[PDB]
């Protein structure tokens, strides 16, 4: 289940993280506009720029801590605040993560692996919900 699929995108981050990345910025391709230097690339390109691999493994290492730290699915108020106080972050609505969410539940339903994706799902809505309350547009 959720928790488990925690530990298993752990075991195996780098390659989750960029493969699902991947699938994000592929779904949605103008998203890339929000980062540098990843537009008129494919992903093999992509995954053998310096900050690439390093910057999807930092958003899935929190990633995987926000949803280890939740209850139910449910994240804390204080992990949303701080999704939302980030300099980084600033130029964000939800809309942006509930597409991140959107692509990642996809891919898990198309691999191989056992994910429990409803749950993903449902965090990635609960996630979106506390982003609101935390002031995130
Ligand atoms: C649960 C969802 C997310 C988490 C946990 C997360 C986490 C992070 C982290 C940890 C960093 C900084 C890494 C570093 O300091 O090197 C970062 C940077 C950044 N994030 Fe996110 N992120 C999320 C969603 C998003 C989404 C959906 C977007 C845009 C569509 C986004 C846009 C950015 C941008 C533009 C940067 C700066 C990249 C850079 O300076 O090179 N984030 N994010």
């Amino acid at each position: 289940g959720f928790k488990q699929d925690i530990a298993t995108i752990r075991g195996d981050l780098r390659t989750y993280a960029q493969d699902i990345f991947l699938a994000f910025l592929n779904k949605y391709p103008d998203e890339r506009r929000y980062f540098k230097n990843y537009v008129g690339k494919s992903d093999q390109e992509l995954k053998s720029m310096a900050k690439f691999g390093d910057h999807s493994e930092k958003v899935f290492n929190l990633m995987m801590e926000v949803a280890d730290r939740a209850t139910d699915c449910v994240p804390l108020a204080s992990d949303a605040n701080t999704l939302v106080q980030m300099k980084q972050h600033s130029s964000l609505t939800t809309g942006n993560f509930e597409k991140l969410f959107v692509a990642l539940v996809e891919y898990m339903r198309a691999s191989g692996q056992s994910f429990d994706s409803q749950s993903w799902d449902r965090f990635g809505k609960n996630l979106v919900s506390a982003l609101s309350s935390a002031g995130m547009k």
